[PDB]
């Protein structure tokens, strides 16, 4: 099966593999795995940061990194498309008993402006606004690539008003290879940042969350609470500084596959638009098609492509280490074949 | 002072000081003070509901009817400038455990196809939506009347996927004189109502929320936890049922008196819409003038009005009891010697 | 009826009753009713305390303290029998997100030695201890008095830790005139207390939080958010202060009736202990009865007597304002029948 | 590496077999069940205990919480050991997550009298939270890995039932418990409606827990689990190594068993204050009222030795025995235990 359902189903390689079973060990509750404690140092150096937080999950990742930055009643400004407002389970409010502000944005791009006027005063009936979110790529949107500009201006509207900066980047990497900004530069613009080792760099389990060291004591105490707290977690680390190290630059593969498919998706007559395409994803749009995206994807598993629908008119491909130029081949002569049956 | 900030500075009646000295009282907390039994009984009837719980605050009254309606981890649709995420400390967060769903609305009427949309499918990245809430009057677009068509719309929808709904009806005898429907029409498309006694009404402290007799012990349990479970409370109750039972007539005195307001500011050449003001509120725009809300704000003060901004250009003007149209007529004067100044 | 079930079921007196009638308010939301702050200018000072804060219940000041003292996640040191345990519906967890750590004491003191046990190392797997609340009275014991020196040993332990102590002062008036000790003295040992007014001090509703000035402006706006934010409640404080300042010393006929309800029921046969019996409350046990506390409790109402039994084998009788000597003569004529029938 | 360990179970390293299982593992995306040595290791485990369903978690702290959170609602009260790991060693968790209160109730080694776990049921009152779940730990970590009996687990179930209660085992250490005791794990578990156990501490899997449960429960629990962060994605490589820990590594738990008996024993003749009476399983308390130094100064000494150890208390210290101590290295620490003793004493 060709699998464009998303990067969450990268597999390790066989170099991941074999440092797994090679790694060495030790109990992290007490600081004492070798492996876990080079993945951090390695994490909190490449973005610059003074600490590194290993987590099972980027879910994990942004709730401790709320945690850390909260405290109970405070108030969360995010994008009003953004992960952490609709794929983590309301866990902000029951974990951290703090609000969502959504902003809107254009492509995960919320208004300096707007975000500057979504933050409370100092009044007995509100909240305190004390963390701004922003997530790079933005995923909803559809891998898009929130401009480094943006980032700078709401950093700056933060020091004014001490309110701490948090980046959801999960996909922070594929926005580095897109944009051309290096990781430590979007960094600098935050107090923490969350990144995924699991997702488009391959790693068979969790992600990493960098900051201040204080912080990141704070995040690990949450960690800890949230059940995050593995023992010999340097099988899963060994994977993990192979992801980081070794799996970014080819991401720009991933990227080029998935505009080469949009490309060529369009000249067979589907509805997508290759100039939207920045990233690894792809939007699929169904109204030409005879049924709509739920039908199509069960016609797709038939013809052996794996892709989720996202709503009832727009299916994502996403491309990803384990799709391959072939597979995109592969995939293209049965998204011709289907056409010709559903158009 | 000509206090225009809110209605909730009414002061009680000679009738009402009167009934609370003279309060047949007992232990609320044994269900023995016969004045809030009493009051309770009244309020139930009125609304066309099976029992109803006293509050010392319109807060409480919301915050306990979204502990009684939802679990943690739930979602709570309301409206994006409603009182209830805007003026109530993040309180559903932490004592609820939920997740604000913001919807965009017209002057408190939210779209019931955004409303639909809203509500979330059944999956694991996804919060529950149990909980709809509906304001009306709708306070921060000026006191505005939220049509009976979109409640019992919306209330279809919650009726389709089983969600409960909530009526902040903090000023719901407000819309009720001016739109005509009565407060048990308005309360037979929701699962729960919370109104005030406290503003237009003019009984000096609480509130009441209504709903089934299942619901309402729910209810009655959250306030015991949140602290407002009172003793010897029928002397406030005494108050409030005269609030409830002889002060809502006279409503209309307020809505003429902010009509009347809002015609001669926009003749001086203030920015406000007369033709919007239909109940005690009066929103003033300072786009037209030298200083901003809060400058504004402070030179009425200065001159002897009292007034709230709620944004950096807009002014919220309440009438109420304490505000004759004498005290109306001399503020107007005062306003028309800013307009110089500030025009 | 004898309502020997709580001090919570004293009415006003008529001098409260024409002060609530005849009182002066204003918005406390805006920090404007003058009766009010009165009111906590007067607790304040007679505590020796910088700050105060009006309530609508009890429960809400002992939880609007412990949110204003804690952070998530942090734990309370209390008094295993103590009433913020026992009879606040579980809400320090729900509302603060903080663990209790019961310790047993002796009649409400526990000892220090204990508490010192009791406190957290600092560990990833532990809450932080940052707070230790004492009861005083202490009511589940028989309304006994905790040891000056007690409260002073243990603010002692708090201050090498860096640990705030809460005194759950209820009955702290009671506990002042059985010893001797100031109030002030009490609270000169700890950041903050809470005291009822609405108990033996004979106010319809409310209590007090005192407190430093930071400490108390936190607990006013957990107070906006629980919904004890009230509006016009002059007409509560009014009593509030005549119960604060002309009901304290008239306690003693409470603890004079308390104790010769004592001594008359030993005489009779029943398992009391006079010498226990310092304050307003009498445990009485039921194991030389054919009854347990919960039939005998049935015997006593259908012969006209109310009281509560707290364990299968005891019942606790309080005296207050609303039982005088002659009802106390009246209930132990009953009280000598139920021994003839029960011994 | 070259201490000898005695501070826990879960310093426990992979086996060379758990390592080529893991390097090899089998694996999918969890998030959309489709890892299949993940669903293999709950299919096994969930058969092991007599339950429809099972759970992987990465600690069983997030096992025992995600249990807690599919057990409760708001304002609930749960009935617990009050020397139980859920209250001391679980960060306050139950209260932040759940908003749940505690209700500890001292137990005998262990185990809460019935009618003692009775009496902390709330009555229904408005001043009262609901008693929505009791949990039992076992075996029992801080009395020194006492096995709680299977009579006290069957009242206390049938406590439960009459008044509607859940039952949640932490079983952290059930497998020591049944291993000790000659009771299947399913017999413990078919008086719970969920059992947490962990495969990181004496079974040697690098990472993980699971929970066995109810179908609709471990549902509600894979939810809980998605909210605090523990669903991830390939994690068939964890799962791998945990069906080797279920199915090769409990009947070797003797051995840990008998190595601590041994050091109890010859700890005794020694002259420490220990009870060789109270250890069934893996562990041994050692109290420091005879010795001139305090639990914190003796944990010090013995470090300085070559002896790894974690004081319990000022005046106690647990010493755990586990698949890398091994008979030789008992030996050596009791030689060294003896000198320290003259030192000491
Ligand atoms: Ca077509
Ligand atoms: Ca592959
Ligand atoms: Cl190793
Ligand atoms: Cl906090
Ligand atoms: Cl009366
Ligand atoms: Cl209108
Ligand atoms: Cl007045
Ligand atoms: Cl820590
Ligand atoms: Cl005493
Ligand atoms: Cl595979
Ligand atoms: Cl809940
Ligand atoms: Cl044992
Ligand atoms: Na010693």
């Amino acid at each position: 099966m060709i699998d464009l359902r998303s990067d969450t189903v990268t597999k390790p390689t066989e170099e991941m593999r074999k440092a797994m079973a090679q790694a060495e060990v030790g109990d992290d509750v007490y600081g004492e795995d070798p492996t876990i404690n080079e993945l951090e140092r390695l994490a909190a150096e490449t973005f610059g940061k003074e600490a590194a937080l290993f987590v099972p999950s980027g879910t994990m990742g942004n709730q401790v990194s709320i945690m850390a930055h909260t405290q109970r009643g405070d108030e969360v400004i995010l994008e009003a498309d953004s992960h952490i407002f609709w794929y983590e389970v309301g866990a902000m409010a029951v974990l951290s008993g703090v609000m969502p502000h959504p902003v809107p944005g254009k492509n995960g791009a919320m208004d300096p402006d707007d975000v500057r006027k979504a933050i409370r005063p100092r009044n007995i009936h509100f909240p305190r606004t004390s963390l701004i979110a922003i997530e790079n790529t933005h995923n909803r949107s559809g891998g898009r690539v929130v401009p480094l500009e943006n980032i700078k201006e709401i950093c700056t509207i933060a020091k004014e008003h001490g309110i701490n900066v948090h980046i959801d980047g999960a996909r922070i990497f594929n926005a580095s290879i897109a944009s051309g900004v290096p990781v430590k530069e979007y960094a600098g613009y935050a107090d923490s940042v969350m990144f995924c080792l699991s997702k488009g760099l391959c790693a068979p389990v969790g992600s990493v969350v960098v900051g201040d060291r204080d912080f990141i004591e704070r995040a690990r105490k949450a960690r800890k609470m949230l059940g995050g707290g593995m023992r010999q977690a340097g099988v899963l680390a060994a994977a993990g500084i192979i992801a980081l190290t070794k799996m970014v630059d080819r991401l720009k593969e991933d990227h080029e596959n998935a505009r080469f498919l949009a490309l060529k998706l369009k000249e067979i007559g589907y509805s997508v638009n290759p100039e939207d395409v920045k990233t690894n994803m792809v939007i699929l749009r169904t109204d030409n098609l005879k049924v709509n995206a739920h039908g199509f994807i069960e016609a797709l598993r038939n013809s052996g492509v794996l892709a989720n629908a996202v709503s009832d008119t727009e299916i994502r491909l996403v491309t990803h280490k384990d799709v391959s130029r072939n597979d995109i081949e592969e995939a293209l002569n049965i998204f011709e074949k289907l056409f010709r049956k559903f158009s």
